[PDB]
Parts: C-alpha cells; sequence; structure tokens
RNA sequence: AGAAUUUGGACAAACUUGGUCAUUUAGAGGAACUAAAAGUCGUAACAAGGUUUCCGUAGGUGAACCUGCGGAA
C-alpha cells in the first residue's frame, strides 16, 4: 500500500536540497519507505512489512503545497495541526489585487495575520494555504476571507488584535 | 541769400492782477454718530495596499547572490 504525491516544477529543487533532511523521519521515525521518482516527478510512499501513511503523505505534500521544512515536520509531528487549502474565486479588477491586499507592502499584512492567528499561511497567485489548529485556521481563514471580499484595515486589525487575545485566553 | 537798418507789424512763451473747480489745513475749535474682546490646554491629526517558491532574460557579475522585466503555482 502506496501513495504518489506529484512535486510540480517550481517546488522541485528546493525539495531536492532539502530532500536530505526530509526522508530521515519518513524512514527511521516513520517506517515507510520513500521513493522519487524522477520520471513522473512525483514522491511514492509505499508501507513495508516491517496508520502513517497518510501523515506521510501529509508531510510531503504540505513540503509540495509550498511549507517549508520546519513547517512540515510541525505537520508532521503535532497531531493537533491541520492545513486548509482555497483558491481565491470571489483579472485586473477582483483578482489582481485581492492577493495584493492579501499580502500588502513587504507581505506585512500577512505576516500580521500570520502571528495574530496562530497559523502560518503560504499564499500562491490565487492559491491560499493555511497551516494551523482547527480553530487558528477558522480565524486566519475568516480573516483572508474578509480580506478579499473588502474590509477596512482597521476592523481587520481590530479583528486580529482581539482574535490573539481571546484565542490565548484561558477562559 | 546772408548781415543790420526793419518797410509796416498781425503773433507772442515768461511777470503783475479779480472770480470758478478739486486738495491739503500749521492746525485749533464745535457737536454728532458708530465701533471697542477676559478664556490653561487640543493632536500630527493628514494617507495607499503584491508576499512565498521556482523559471527565463538583461545588468551588477566571487556565474553565488541582488535588482529590473517576462512567466509558473
Amino acid at each position: 500500500e502506496s501513495r504518489k504525491i506529484m512535486v510540480p516544477p517550481h517546488r522541485m529543487t528546493p525539495l531536492r536540497n532539502s530532500w536530505t533532511k526530509i526522508y530521515p523521519p519518513l524512514v527511521e521515525h516513520l517506517k515507510l519507505q520513500v521513493r522519487m521518482n524522477l520520471k513522473t516527478k512525483s514522491v511514492e510512499l509505499r508501507t513495508n512489512p516491517k496508520g502513517a501513511l497518510q501523515k506521510g503523505a501529509d508531510f510531503i505534500k504540505a513540503f509540495t503545497l509550498g511549507f517549508d521544512l520546519d513547517d512540515s515536520i510541525a505537520l508532521l509531528r503535532l497531531d493537533d495541526l491541520y492545513i486548509e487549502t482555497f483558491e481565491v474565486k470571489d483579472t485586473g479588477d477582483h483578482l489582481s489585487r485581492a492577493i495584493g491586499r492579501i499580502a500588502g507592502k513587504d507581505g506585512k499584512t500577512k505576516f500580521a495575520i500570520e502571528n495574530a492567528t496562530r497559523t502560518r499561511i503560504v499564499l500562491a497567485d490565487s492559491k491560499i494555504h493555511i497551516l494551523g489548529g482547527f480553530t487558528h485556521i477558522r480565524m486566519a481563514r475568516e480573516s483572508v476571507v474578509s480580506l478579499i471580499l473588502g474590509s477596512p484595515p482597521g476592523k481587520v486589525y481590530g479583528n486580529l488584535r482581539t482574535v490573539a487575545s481571546r484565542l490565548k485566553e484561558r477562559y
């Protein structure tokens, strides 16, 4: 029993140079066997005779999606971690500057929402992936959807301050 | 045609000398109207929203990396 994760040709060279830190938790912590098909540009994970294949698939799928090495190791460990993918889909007007509104100047809005909601976000052209806990993904996604659908920067930043406080608060 | 006697002298800028119009009074009076300001400390209020990871190309190049431009997720 096996899984195949297709590595796109824009995350291929980081996979090869950081490959030597990717396969050791895949081959001794997880006890899988791992091959990298250079023909199909894919990663194959097979099970030996001696429920972790989905964990390894999510590990390399996070790296495939665009999350860094330590972020992917954080997904491989830390059972309470999830990752949500969505396109914008809500062109000059709407597509070419809603993503500029998520980013901001030097990505400071994305950095602010990452630190406020304790997720971390990779923003493609229009493909947003979010790695966090369940409630953390909920709040980061609500704020990202907010500032692609139109909200004032004061409103989204006040909501970010408030969500940081209430997510870290007991009671 | 010069020159002065002129040949006759109309013309005449500047100087005396009464009224008209505009303005200054050295200024001083009169008797009207209108106006008259007592309140620590108050800001930077003032403003837009292209990040990650590759790929090509031009330049700066230890051909590494950076920057600009063009694409991909």
